[PDB]
């Protein structure tokens, strides 16, 4: 009787020995696996990420190389302009001689 | 005697097999909740995020059309531009013709 | 015989008493450090950064305020073509009058 009670302890404390050293196996197998609160404070959040700009928001971007072939036109362009000015101001001259030879002319011819 | 140590052990037999069911209960709630290093291979670090572009640094840029747009009045103004060396090339021959034309007429009327 | 088995038994169950302690002491060191599924719910993924521009992307980018520059420069090309169109016109209508002055001497003068 007190034998029976005591053969029964010793398999239950054999299971308890084989419980004991299944979960010290499976805690074992997790603290390997586990991710940590440092981890955590390596990760990228989601409110990290919220004013992200994508390759979809710049797919339209003009560059710097775009203003600079736009300027190179807008030099050219002055430099046509200031070339016309240039002959604007010869003719203004010739004209302006035009018109003193033609009143010296219409001076001496009077009404012919 | 002897009897009273094999309860005290049968007590305290039955309340680790409690402690033990208990602990498992504990292992599994946490193997259902708990991150893993394969999580954490899936997700982005800040270093990951360290070159990001943000929104506010678009906020200013500058669009293939607003380029476009630019082109367009440029090549307005070398359109009109054209228009206007053509009418001076015009206007350089009639001054020639007529520089010409007075200088027969200086000569047949002399002094006058 | 069953004393010897009784000692046994007394001196396992309390050896495993500590290791049951000890695993408790261990689990609970893992909860305080463990991440969670919620923690990796709030974490940025490798997939969410994956269209991330960076500042690299945008190192050439051209501004709101490249274009106005050149919009300036534009608008001041715009009023000197202006500027020199009135004065082609000015010179058209001189050369026009001219052109009958010269004529009508022409007229007066003949062979001479």
């Amino acid at each position: 009787q007190l034998e029976m009670k005591v053969e029964e302890l010793l398999s239950k404390v054999y299971h308890l020995e084989n419980e004991v050293a299944r979960l010290k196996k499976l805690i074992t197998l997790m603290q390997a696996n586990m991710a940590t609160k440092d981890d955590l404070a390596r990760m990228a959040t989601k409110d990290d990420i919220a004013n992200m700009a994508t390759k979809d928001d710049i797919a339209n971007m003009a560059t710097k190389d775009d203003i600079a072939k736009l300027d190179v036109k807008i030099e050219n362009l002055n430099t046509k302009m200031k070339q016309l000015e240039w002959k604007v101001e010869e003719l203004l001259s010739k004209v302006y001689h035009l018109e003193n030879e033609v009143a010296r002319l219409k001076k001496l011819v009077g009404s012919g």
